[PDB]
């Protein structure tokens, strides 16, 4: 498999290593999104110590209102913080 | 680094892997996304043979209208690609 085909499953396995933990399997819920961005998203993001912080990022993901982050609403994610790396983090 | 912050970072490398190539080095043109698509995601989608393909594939991406596909619209090519595989390509 090239990078680019690897690098599509990693972004699946780590949305249902998390995912799956609480709840609903197919969505992420706060919880779980803050474990997720604290755990594997160390290098790019501020680790998240307040339930405020995490209830911003789920606000601003969550385009269907139900509280969670499902896979498309993840997919979104994704493409906001590799567009923040891309332009080296600048904004 | 995670294999999530590793995935984000091969989607920037594979992109510019391609876009650097020829004319704007920071677009994919329809030459460009053909050998990426050729290249670097053979075991997902078929192999692009006549031109009529790759047209139809950056009209679907293209979203802008200059006749390219930039940076934005290559995530959400990244994100059609990896929803088709989170639902086992039955789609
Ligand atoms: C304020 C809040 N947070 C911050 C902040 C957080 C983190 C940080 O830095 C994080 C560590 C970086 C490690 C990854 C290295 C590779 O990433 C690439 C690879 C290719 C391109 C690229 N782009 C175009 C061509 N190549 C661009 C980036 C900087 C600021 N500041
Ligand atoms: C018609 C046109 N093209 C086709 C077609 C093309 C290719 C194909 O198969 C391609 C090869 C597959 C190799 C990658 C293996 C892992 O991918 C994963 C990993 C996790 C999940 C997942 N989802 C939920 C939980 N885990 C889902 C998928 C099948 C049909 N048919
Ligand atoms: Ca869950
Ligand atoms: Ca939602
Ligand atoms: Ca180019
Ligand atoms: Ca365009």
């Amino acid at each position: 498999m090239s990078e680019l085909e690897k690098a599509v499953v990693a972004l699946i396995d780590v949305f249902h290593q998390y995912s799956g933990r609480e709840g609903d399997k197919h969505k992420l819920k706060k919880s779980e999104l803050k474990e997720l961005i604290n755990n594997e998203l160390s290098h790019f993001l501020e680790e998240i110590k307040e339930q405020e912080v995490v209830d911003k990022v789920m606000e601003t993901l969550d385009s269907d209102g139900d509280g969670e982050c499902d896979f498309q609403e993840f997919m979104a994610f994704v493409a906001m913080i590799t567009t923040a790396c891309h332009e080296f983090f600048e904004h």
